[PDB]
């Protein structure tokens, strides 16, 4: 329902969500998609009207989405999903071309993310979408692969921006 938060610029719903890594920062903590059960992706959600800043919107998504309660212990900044709308693809107008390189047709952001970097302190057995999802630890290796597979590289990048430990 219409609780959801927009960019006045853009039109880009605004999502905040965390980067949650193991104290000796080897592993991120990634969550299944709930639309498709095989897709690994990170907690985040939408900002509610009511929550006064990104951080309390970050915490309660990965409460909610990964039973994960931790420390905020960086801001990751912000990420856009520029996957284009959906009348792409039966779309006459398709690309626009350079000289020495090829992009995707202008369109705003479908989402502006705002990323935080947490320290795990604890995970929970029950939290409220317990049955919904699965919920694993991933070294930088796996999560990298993980979020190509699942076609979100501005989740790779909030990763990136993350003191994660690279070298495995
Ligand atoms: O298209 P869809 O309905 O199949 O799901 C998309 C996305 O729609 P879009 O990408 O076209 O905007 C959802 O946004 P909306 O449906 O609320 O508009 C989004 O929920 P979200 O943004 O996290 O919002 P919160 O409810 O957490 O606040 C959902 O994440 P999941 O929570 O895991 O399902 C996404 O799948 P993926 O992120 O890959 O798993
Ligand atoms: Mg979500």
């Amino acid at each position: 329902r219409e609780n959801q938060v927009y960019s006045p610029v853009t039109g880009a719903r605004l999502v905040a969500g965390c980067i949650c890594l193991t104290p000796d920062k080897k592993q991120v903590l990634m969550i299944t998609s709930s639309a498709h059960k095989k897709r690994w992706i990170v907690p985040k959600g939408g900002v509610e009207k009511d929550e006064p800043n990104y951080e309390t919107t970050a915490q309660r998504e990965t409460w909610e989405e990964a039973g994960c309660i931790g420390k905020i212990v960086a801001n990751l900044g912000t990420v856009e999903d520029m996957r284009p709308p959906k009348d792409w693809n039966k779309d006459i107008k398709q690309f626009e071309n350079s000289r020495k390189d090829s992009e995707v047709a202008k369109h705003p952001p479908r989402t502006e993310f705002h990323f935080y970097e947490l320290e795990i302190e604890n995970l929970l057995d029950k939290f409220p979408e317990c049955h919904k999802r699965h919920r694993k630890l991933y070294s930088y290796t796996e999560a990298k692969q993980n979020l190509i597979d699942a076609k979100r590289p501005e989740l790779l990048e909030a990763l990136n921006r993350s003191a994660i430990i690279k070298d495995d």
